[PDB]
């Protein structure tokens, strides 16, 4: 399980693009690709996990745990008290998986502590503890990622609204930007300011499974039945071929079976 280091506290757009290109390479299966887009592995490929160590201002850090299969954030760890590792598992992680998060985030038994995330990883839940109607009313941005790390890292009590806020910014800026070349670009275009997520980024997020299925199953470049999507303005967008959607997508979700490789 490799860990990819990224310093939030001091960056430029080349460094962000190198980080995501490093997470992508690390997460993708080495050989599975459909129409030139790399595919995430089968649950069986070892390693099953990737770790992302986010380094913020002030020697505040959080390590993000991600499953290679679907790039999901299973929980996080922060350095706590002098020599302790405090792991935080999402409420919807269960079975062997929970022991894995413990073990991989804080590899040293005798120095680890629990503080669970008492809610699940889905966006409607996260919005709810954030106390917002939609993620779009909470801004994203590098400075914001940094300060959020700062509100959580090593602090004794922090409240569910602070924790859901951190998680909404982190999942969108690490897992989503890696899946979609479009969201990576939205971050680069706004690199020195906060931005609010447009409709196309929220749409792409929620339709990533269906996109993966669709490109996998597309015959001779043409999709099985046209994909209705939303563009950055709000308008309905209809795609019929893999060339239409392929510029925005950097990683396909696992869908078993053969597909046109390249
Ligand atoms: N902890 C997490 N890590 C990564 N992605 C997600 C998501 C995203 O939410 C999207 C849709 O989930 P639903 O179809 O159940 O609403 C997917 O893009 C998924 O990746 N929710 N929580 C996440």
């Amino acid at each position: 399980v490799n860990t990819i280091i990224y310093n939030v506290g001091s960056t430029t757009i080349s460094k962000y693009a190198t980080f995501l290109n490093d997470l992508r390479n690390e997460a993708k299966d080495p050989s599975l690709k459909c129409y030139g887009i790399p595919m995430l592995p089968n649950t069986n490929t070892n390693p099953k996990y990737v770790l992302v160590e986010l380094q913020g201002s002030n020697k505040k850090t959080i390590t993000l745990m991600l499953r290679r299969n679907n790039l999901y954030v299973m929980g996080y760890s922060d350095p706590f008290e002098t020599n302790k590792c405090r792991y935080h598992i999402f409420n919807d992680i269960s079975g062997t998986e929970r022991q894995d998060v413990e073990t991989t985030l804080c590899p040293n038994a005798n120095s680890r502590v629990s503080k669970n995330i008492n809610f699940d990883s889905r966006y409607p839940t996260l919005e709810s503890k954030a106390g917002v109607k939609s993620r779009s009313q909470v801004q994203l941005g590098i400075q914001i990622l940094d300060s959020n790390i700062g509100k959580i890292s090593g602090v004794m009590s922090f409240t569910e609204k602070t924790e859901a806020e951190f998680l909404l910014v982190a999942i969108q800026m690490v897992s989503e930007a890696a899946r979609f070349k479009y969201i990576e670009n939205q971050v680069k275009t706004n690199f020195n300011r906060a931005f609010n997520p447009n409709p196309k980024v929220l749409n792409l997020q929620e339709t990533w499974g269906k996109i993966s299925t669709a490109i996998h199953d597309a015959k001779n470049g043409v999709l099985p039945k046209p994909l209705e999507l939303v563009d950055a303005s709000g308008a309905k967008w209809i795609v019929l071929r893999v060339d239409e959607i392929k510029p925005d997508v950097a990683l396909l979700n696992y869908v078993g079976g053969s597909c046109q490789t390249t």
